[PDB]
This record gives C-alpha cells, sequence and structure tokens, in this order.
C-alpha cells in the first residue's frame, strides 16, 4: 500500500489522464462509445489531495458542459465520497462539479430509527433519539420556519458498501467468533461465521446486531424534496451470497416506496411532529412524537396552494413512531394536513404497519374499505386503532405511507432537466428535475467469489435492467473494475476490485475481476445505457499496491487533452500554487511518486 504524492504536479496531470481515461473507457479500449461511463465518484480521502477535486470538476466542465445546463449536468450525474467537516459549503465556494453527501441527515436518520433504545444499548451515544432531528438537522432545514433559506442538491443514504455493514460484522466477531479482533483484518471463515449470525439477526424483530427501522429510513429519504437516494444494493439483497441470489427481510417495503416515489412524490413537502398524550402506564420509553411528512403534488407548493384537478392523483403522507412501546389514549388525534388541492379526496394506504410486519397494497382496490377522505380543510385524522407501537423483524415503532386514490397504473409525475443554465451559477441546483434522478450503490464488499461463470455480477446487471429501471434508478453506480491484489488487507482479502490494485488502468482486462471478464463489464454498461441509465466510475487517486496497462496509457491522451480543454491546464492549483505539469509521462509507479 503506497499513498501517490497528489501534491506533485506531473502525478496531478497522471490523475487528470487517468480520468479521462475512465470516462472514455469504450472509445479507448473498446472503440465502442456505447461503453463509456458518464459519472464519476470522487473518493480524495485526504485534504492533501484537495487539488483533485478542481482537476476533476474542470474536466467534467469542459469535456461535458455540465456548468452550461442542468441537462448537461444531469446527464453525468457526479458524486463526491465524504471529505471534509462540510462538503457542500466546500464544493460552493469551489465552483465543484460533484454531489455532496447530507452528511447530517444520514447521522439523524441513524440515531432516531436505527440505534437501540436505552435498556438494550452499548453507552449514551449508541440510544435511539427522538424525531425531531430528523426535521431540523439537515443541510436542508426541512421545518416549518427553516424551508425557506436556500436549498442545497445533495445525496442521501442509509448504508453503502462503506458504511453500517463492516462495522457491524466486527460487533459480531468481537462478541461471538474472536474476541481480541482488531477490526479492519479478518479472515474468510471468520466472515462466513459472522455472516451467518447477521443474515439470522436481520431477520429477527429484536435486532441485537443489525439496523431497526430501515423501511421508515427509506420511506423518508425516497418522499424528501431538495434530495436523491443512493439505494444500497444489501438494503435490497444479502450483503453476502451470489449476487442477487437472496432478497434482503426489507425487499418488498423498498420495492414499494421506490414504485411509490415515481408516481406520487411530487411538490411541496411539509414535517411536522404531534406529541400524543399517550397511555405511559402500558409505555416503556415514555416518548410520544409522531412524525408526518406530506407532499402536495405537481402545482401546490405549501398546504394553501390550491393546486388543479388536473394534479388531485399526487402527493402522499408518510406517518411514523420510533417507539415500539407507543400506545394513544382513546382522546389522542394525529391530524395529517393533505392541503387545500386535497379537500373532500379519498386516499387509500401503500404501507401499514401490523403484528408481524408490513402489509403492501399495489391498488386502490386491494385497500377499498381502507379508504379514507379527506374534510373540507384536507385533513386526514388518525386515532388510537390506526397508530400503536410494534416491534416486529420490518418496524420498531409504527410505519404508514397513504396516497390519493385514482393514479392510472403509469403515472410519472417525474420531472426533465431545464436547457438553461443556472442563475446560481451552481452545477447542482437543488430542482425537481435533480429530485427525479436516483442513484443505486449496485454491489456490496462481502459478495461471495462465484461457483461458477452464470454468477458473475456483471452478468445479473445487464439480465436486470428493467428491474432497476422499475425502481426509478437513473444512475448505476457499479463496483470498482480494476483487477485486485490478493493478500493480507480487507479490500485484497474479499478483492471488492478496486480499492487494492497493481494496474489502474486493468479493468478486467490481464484476467476477470470479481464481477466478470471484460466482455462481462462492457456488455452490462451498454445494457444499462440501452435503457437510459447512466453508469457511475469509481475514481479512487488516493493509493496503488506494491509492461501493464499503465505503461500503455500512463499520460497517452495529455497532448489531446492540451489542445482540446486548455481551461484544465490554465488553473493554478490552490495546494502547491503551480498549474499540472503534463511534460513527463508517468508509465511506470515509483518512490519518487509517493508520500
Amino acid at each position: 500500500a503506497n499513498d501517490i504524492d497528489n501534491s506533485n504536479p506531473v502525478v496531478q496531470a497522471e490523475q487528470l489522464n487517468w480520468l479521462h481515461y475512465l470516462m472514455n473507457y469504450g472509445s479507448i479500449v473498446a472503440n465502442d462509445p456505447e461503453a463509456n461511463f458518464d459519472g464519476v465518484r470522487v473518493d480524495a480521502v485526504d485534504n492533501v489531495n484537495a487539488d483533485l477535486l478542481q482537476i476533476a470538476s474542470d474536466y467534467l466542465k469542459a469535456h461535458y458542459g455540465v456548468d452550461k445546463s442542468e441537462k448537461n449536468a444531469i446527464n453525468h450525474l457526479s458524486i463526491l465520497e465524504a471529505w471534509s467537516d462540510n462538503d457542500p459549503q466546500y464544493n460552493k465556494d469551489t465552483k465543484g462539479a460533484q454531489l455532496p453527501i447530507d452528511n447530517k441527515l444520514r447521522l439523524s436518520l441513524l440515531y432516531a430509527l436505527t440505534r437501540p433504545l436505552e435498556k438494550d444499548a452499548s453507552n449514551k451515544n449508541e440510544i435511539r433519539s427522538g424525531l425531531e432531528p430528523v426535521i431540523t438537522n439537515s443541510l436542508n432545514n426541512r421545518s416549518a420556519e427553516g424551508k425557506n433559506s436556500e436549498r442545497m442538491a445533495n445525496y442521501i443514504f442509509i448504508r453503502a458498501h462503506d458504511s453500517e455493514v463492516q462495522t457491524v460484522i466486527a460487533k459480531i466477531i468481537k462478541a461471538q467468533i474472536n474476541p481480541k479482533t482488531d477490526g479492519l483484518t479478518f479472515t474468510l471463515d471468520e466472515l462466513k461465521q459472522a455472516f451467518k449470525i447477521y443474515n439470522e439477526d436481520m431477520r429477527q424483530a429484536k435486532k441485537k446486531y443489525t439496523q431497526s427501522n430501515i423501511p421508515t429510513a427509506y420511506a423518508l429519504m425516497l418522499s424528501n424534496k431538495d434530495s436523491i437516494t443512493r439505494l444500497y444494493y444489501g438494503d435490497m439483497y444479502s450483503d453476502d451470497g451470489q449476487y442477487m441470489a437472496t432478497k434482503s427481510p426489507y425487499y418488498d417495503a423498498i420495492d414499494t416506496l421506490l414504485k411509490a416515489r415515481i408516481k406520487y412524490a411530487a411538490g411541496g413537502q411539509d414535517m411536522k411532529i404531534t406529541y400524543v398524550e399517550g397511555d405511559k402506564s402500558h409505555m416503556d420509553w415514555d416518548y410520544t412524537g409522531v412524525l408526518t411528512s406530506v407532499r402536495y403534488g405537481t402545482g401546490a407548493n405549501e398546504a394553501t396552494d390550491q393546486g388543479s384537478e388536473a394534479t388531485k392523483t399526487q402527493g402522499m403522507a408518510v406517518i411514523t413512531s420510533n417507539n415500539p412501546s407507543l400506545k394513544l389514549n382513546q382522546n389522542d388525534k394525529v391530524i395529517v394536513n393533505m392541503g387545500t388541492a386535497h379537500k373532500n379526496q379519498e386516499y387509500r394506504p401503500l404501507l401499514l404497519t401490523t403484528k408481524d410486519g408490513l402489509t403492501s397494497y399495489t391498488s386502490d382496490a386491494a385497500a377499498k374499505s381502507l379508504y379514507r377522505k379527506t374534510n373540507d380543510k384536507g385533513e386526514l385524522v388518525f386515532d388510537a386503532s390506526d397508530i400503536q407501537g410494534y416491534l416486529n423483524p420490518q418496524v420498531s415503532g409504527y410505519l404508514a405511507v397513504w396516497v390519493p386514490v385514482g393514479a392510472s397504473d403509469n403515472q410519472d409525475v417525474r420531472v426533465a432537466a431545464s436547457n438553461k443554465a443556472n442563475a446560481t451559477g451552481q452545477v447542482y441546483e437543488s430542482s425537481s428535475a435533480l429530485d427525479s434522478q436516483l442513484i443505486y450503490e449496485g454491489f456490496s464488499n462481502f459478495q461471495d467469489f462465484v461457483t461458477k461463470d452464470s454468477d458473475y455480477t456483471n452478468k445479473k446487471i445487464a439480465q436486470n435492467v428493467q428491474l432497476f429501471k422499475s425502481w426509478g434508478v437513473t444512475s448505476f453506480e457499479m463496483a470498482p473494475q480494476y483487477v485486485s491484489s490478493e493478500d493480507g488487507s480487507f479490500l485484497d482479502s474479499i478483492i471488492q476490485n478496486g480499492y487494492a490494485f497493481e494496474d489502474r488502468y486493468d479493468l478486467a482486462m490481464s484476467k476477470n475481476n470479481k464481477y466478470g471478464s471484460q466482455q462481462d463489464m462492457i456488455n452490462a454498461v451498454k445494457a444499462l445505457h440501452k435503457s437510459g441509465i447512466q453508469v457511475i466510475a469509481d475514481w479512487v487517486p488516493d493509493q496503488i499496491y506494491n509492461k501493464d496497462y499503465q505503461a500503455k496509457y500512463g499520460g497517452a491522451f495529455l497532448s489531446e487533452l492540451a489542445a482540446k480543454y486548455p481551461s484544465i491546464f490554465n488553473r493554478t492549483q490552490i495546494s502547491n500554487g503551480k498549474k499540472i505539469d503534463p511534460s513527463e509521462k508517468i508509465t511506470a509507479w515509483k518512490a519518487k511518486y509517493f508520500n
């Protein structure tokens, strides 16, 4: 493991050369422009690598014109891995071309929904919070008093390949397999033993290790205005085993929410907590907060907006408690204001919590008899017969989603990208068009190695494109495709592909990666493009492991890039106070380019 010296202007030129290779991989290697990557995931890791964010952003502007229209920006959707303590402000202050993480809301969701109650807990900080932070503690404050400040473009997730997976396995191994584990380094046999317990724990009502209320997390993220959700592979399927071989217990609930977002999620948003009095004598944790989140549908931005009759079948309500023992007394009410656009209108449940889990309703007719009609002010009223705390595999508390009756089967409330430049001059301005995008992180670190060729991740991706389309996936984030090194160090033990590599330019070419052959990779990218889904490339310029493809392609494109995109070469970089130096090609990594 060697840290690359990204303060060196010749290295900075090589990192640009590599970015160009990844995004034009099809044209350069396969002579096939349908096998190119559309967007990039930038993972700079360290503050010393700051300059690479401006180099990447300058390339995306010059090559794709992402700064010249919303359309160009949305058609090359790019993201920033968690980097600084304020990625949104840093990306804005620099004129950067990547979506930042809404890290504040990610932590608000984890601590309000997924952590255990006080009794069954690790320490004071791993105690489940109230729901109040889910409204206010976000890059975009969604309270009545906070929603009117400038909105910031962002992506949100509850889990990822590198987030809220390994840390759970580490707990299981330390508790039950190998006390005196140092985390970080595990054997394949330790992982296999841990994943048997992990998979059992995830399917239980009482979760010792895994996250509570994952469906509730998705209901809130997918219905939120001014955000793009990144769906995690491991929330739909098992984090271990063959690719897409076993569904997660949460598959059906999240599938229901993904389809409903396309059909109903539009117009303005209001969020509110109602503190019911409660029974208390029949309650453990005394928290009586019930969160509601309403979308008004196209044409209505506020509770008082009229809308039109042609938008009546849009909008939705999410109702949630995070308290498994919540009981309303017989006088308690939760009022949900669906808006003045939704007076005297029939609503039916999409999702309801029961003793056993979540009931999903695939049509209006499936839920006839559960129909409820708003009053002349546009209010639904729920009481003790509707809302109750439950403890089941799906829910710790209560989850309901309500939708207006009468939507057509193929109703789609998503908005096309504007052809105009953003007035604010940002690459990504928060909008209904940007909210219409959804990213899928389509891999887990802990996928099993294949038994036969038919198991390969990249073959399965090409075979299931229409499933991804039905979920509203506009951007598919593929695993890093670099041929893996084989040694002691977690990225090499599980061969997650890139992350641990000896050749930056070797994408399943000297041999298969974990995910299949060069042709399997190419065909997955082509299949996704044929149904209009973008593919994101994984740009990881921090490290390299120790006549390859670095030799063939190293510095090969700098002449062409200098001729076409001079703006990239004219910038004086902040950290070293120098322009990038393309006068030397890096055809082999040596000590001179490390630290």
